[PDB]
C-alpha cells in the first residue's frame, strides 16, 4: 500500500540544470525531459535539492528517507493533467523559495531575531540588501514551502466554479466554499497522516506541529482565486493605512507569506516569453476540456473555454490587467520584489518580464481586429 | 433502499400538544413521551405542522410525501446522544418560527408568508415574515432542522486535538457545522423520493443552498462575537437595519438562528434545567473520553469535579445575555405592550441568571 521514494533517493545526472535554481526563469520544462515525463520525481527530486539549500533537514532533525517517501506520494497523486500536475507545484515551490531567498533592494533586517534559514546561495554581505528568509522564521519558512508543494494535490483539471455548478460531489462536501484548495489540503494532510513513513516532521514537539498544520492550511487556502481581491486589498492596508509590515508580528508575517504563494501560483505571465507561452498551452488546454464538458451538459461554456472562439488574448491580457498585474504592485509597494539597484532606481525582473508580456498580448489585440 | 416516511405521513394522537407551539415554553419533553422517546418522527411532525401553519406548502408547490420522506431520514440521522439530538433540532426549528411569526411590539410590517397564529388587526405589532420573503424564511426553518445533523456529542476543539478524520477533512475550520451542513444536502440529494424543492426555479434553488449553508455555519460558537458585533454595527449605525438589503436580511436570519440554538436559559426554568442535564451529560461523556486518552479534560467537563453553576452563569453572562441585549436593542424581540414592553424571553433569562448567582453564593 504505501508509496516510498525509488532506491536511487537522490538522482545524480541532474546537477548541471539544478544548479540553474538560483534563476527565476528555471528551465523547469528542460529538467521534465531530463528526468522523464512522467516518470514521476521532479517534484521531490526538486524539494531535496531546495530543502538541502536552505539547510532545513539540519534545522528540524528532518530523516531524510521519510520527506522522500511523503514528497513522491505527494507527487504521484498529482494527475497527469495539462496544467495543475506536479510540475506546476515545482513551479511553485521554486517561485515562493527564489522570493523568500534572493536580494531585496533596501529590505531591512528584524531586530532580536536568532531562528531563521539563509540560502547557501545568499552569500552577499550588503547593508543595502535583504532577503524575506531573514525576517521569517524557519518553521513559517518550512510551511509555506510545504504547502507550496501540496498547494494543488489531487486537481481534477476543473475550476471550483465548475465543481459548484454541477454540484460535484466534492462542491457539496465543502458547501461551495473553497472546494478544491480545502480538497488539496485535507488530501495531502491525510496522505501525511496516513503512514509513519511518511513522518518527516518528527522531531517537531505537539505546539510546533500544530502551528506548521495551521500555517500550511492557511497557505493553501490563499490560492482560491475567488478571494484574491481581499487577499490584495488587505495587504494594500497594511502598506498603505498601517505602519507597514511588522516582522515581529505573527499576523503580518502570515500576510506576506500568503501573498507570496498567491504570487508564485500565478507566476506565469511574469516569466520570460518562453516559460509563460509553455505555461499558457496547459491553462487553456485545461479550459477547453472543462468548455467541451459543460458543452455537453447543456451548461453555457464559461468565457474563455470554448475552443471555437478562444479569445486567447484577451484571456491573457484581462488577466494580467485585473489579477496579475495588481497582485505585483501590492507586493512591489511594500517592498518585498527581488530586484537590483540601478548604479535611487530599482531594476526589476519580475515586473519587466510582466510589462513585456502585457505588451505582447496587447500587439495580438489590434493585429486581430 | 431509501428512508421513507411512515405510510399515515402525519400522525392524529398529538393535536392537544401540536395546538401549543405558539408558546414560547412549548413542552416539548411532553411530546417526545406522546410520540414515544426513541420512535423517531418528532422533528418531521412538527415540521409538517410549522410549514402547514405558514403555508409554505402551497407557496412552493412542495410536494408533501418527498418533504416528510427527507424529514423523516434526517431525524433518523441525529444520534441518540443526550443533547445534539433530534429533540435539540426540533427545539431549534420551534424557535426560529416563533422569533420569525410572533407579534413583536413597534415592528414596521412590510412574496411574503404569515402565521395562522397571527392576526393583522393590531398594527402595533408587525412580525420578521412580513420584513424576510418566503424563500429566505422557509431556508432558515430547514437549516434549524438540519444545523446539527449526525452530530457526534464532542465539540470541535476535541475533534480538532484529536485529529479526527472530520477535523482533516475540513482543515479544522468549522468542523462540526461544515458536516452538518454537507451530510444534510448529500442526503438531499441522494434520493429523488426526497426533492421536496422540485418546485424552485434553479436560480431560486442555488440561491436557497447558499442561505441555508450561511445559516448552519452561522451557529458555529467560535464566530460567535464576530456575529454580535457586525449586527450590533449595523444597529447602531445610520438608516439602521435596511429591510430591502439582502446582507441585512440574512444578518437577521443569522443571529435568529443563533439565539434559537442556545435558547435553553432563555425558557422557563423547567425546560431550562432539562436541557442543562442534556449538555452537561455530552460534555462528561467526552471529559471520560478525553482522560481515556492523555489529554487534560476540558472545563466543565469533568464528572468528578463539576462547575454546574458556574458553567451556566459565565454561559449566559458571556454567550447568551449579550446576543439577546442585541437582539432586544434592534427591537426584534417578541414582546407584548403592557409605553411599556412585557418580554418573556428577556425576563426567562434574567431569572435564569438570578438563579446560577444565587447558587454560586450558597457557596
Ligand atoms: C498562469 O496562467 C493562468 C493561470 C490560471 C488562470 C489563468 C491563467 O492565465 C490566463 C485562471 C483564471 C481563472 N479565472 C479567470 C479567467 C478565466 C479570466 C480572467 C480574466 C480572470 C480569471 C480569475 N480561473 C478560475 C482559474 O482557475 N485559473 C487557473 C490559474
Ligand atoms: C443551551 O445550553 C448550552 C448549550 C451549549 C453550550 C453550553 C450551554 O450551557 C451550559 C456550549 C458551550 C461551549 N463552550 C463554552 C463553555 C463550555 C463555557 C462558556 C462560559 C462559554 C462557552 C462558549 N461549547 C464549546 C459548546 O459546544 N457548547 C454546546 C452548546
Ligand atoms: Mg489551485
Ligand atoms: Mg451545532
Ligand atoms: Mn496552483
Ligand atoms: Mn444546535
Amino acid at each position: 500500500k504505501p508509496i516510498l521514494a525509488p532506491e536511487p533517493l537522490v538522482m545524480d545526472n541532474l546537477d548541471s540544470i539544478m544548479e540553474q535554481l538560483n534563476t527565476w526563469n528555471f528551465p523547469i520544462f528542460d529538467l521534465v525531459e531530463n528526468i522523464g515525463r512522467k516518470c514521476g520525481r521532479i517534484l521531490s527530486q526538486v524539494s531535496y535539492r531546495l530543502f538541502e539549500d536552505m539547510g532545513l533537514f539540519e534545522a528540524f532533525k528532518i530523516p531524510i528517507r521519510e520527506f522522500m517517501n511523503y514528497f513522491h506520494a505527494l507527487e504521484i497523486g498529482y494527475r497527469d493533467i495539462p496544467y495543475h500536475n506536479r510540475i506546476h507545484a515545482t513551479d511553485v515551490l521554486h517561485a515562493v523559495w527564489y522570493l523568500t531567498t534572493q536580494p531585496i533592494p533596501g529590505l531591512s533586517t528584524v531586530i532580536g531575531g536568532s531562528s531563521y534559514v539563509f540560502s547557501k546561495t545568499y552569500n552577499v554581505t550588503d547593508d543595502k540588501y535583504g532577503c524575506l528568509s531573514g525576517n521569517i522564521p524557519a518553521l513559517e519558512l518550512m510551511a509555506l514551502y510545504v504547502a507550496a508543494a501540496m498547494h494543488d494535490y489531487d486537481h481534477p483539471g476543473r475550476t471550483n466554479a465548475f465543481l459548484v455548478a454541477t454540484s460535484a460531489p466534492q462542491a457539496v462536501l465543502y458547501n461551495d466554499r473553497s472546494v478544491l484548495e480545502n480538497h488539496h489540503a485535507a488530501a495531502a494532510w491525510n496522505l501525511f497522516m496516513s503512514r509513519p513513513e511518511y513522518n518527516f516532521l518528527i522531531n517537531l514537539d505537539h505546539v510546533e506541529f500544530k502551528h506548521f498544520r495551521f500555517l500550511v492550511i492557511e497557505a493553501i487556502l490563499a490560492t482560491d482565486l475567488k478571494k484574491h481581491f481581499d487577499f490584495v486589498a488587505k495587504f494594500n492596508g497594511k502598506v498603505n493605512d498601517d505602519v507597514g509590515i511588522d516582522w515581529t508580528n505573527e499576523n503580518d508575517r502570515l500576510l506576506v507569506c500568503q501573498m507570496c504563494i498567491k504570487l508564485a501560483d500565478i507566476n506565469g505571465p511574469a516569466k520570460c516569453k518562453e516559460l509563460h507561452l509553455q505555461w499558457t498551452d496547459g491553462i487553456v488546454n485545461e479550459f477547453y476540456e472543462q468548455g467541451d464538458e459543460e458543452a455537453s451538459l447543456g451548461l453555457p461554456i464559461s468565457p474563455f473555454m470554448d475552443r471555437s472562439a478562444p479569445q486567447l488574448a484577451n484571456l491573457q491580457e484581462s488577466f494580467i490587467s485585473h489579477i496579475v498585474g495588481p497582485l505585483c504592485n501590492s507586493y512591489d509597494s511594500a517592498g518585498l520584489m527581488p530586484g537590483k539597484w540601478v548604479e535611487r532606481k530599482i531594476y526589476c525582473q519580475i515586473t519587466q518580464h510582466l510589462l513585456q508580456n502585457h505588451k505582447m498580448w496587447k500587439k495580438v489585440i489590434e493585429e486581430e481586429q
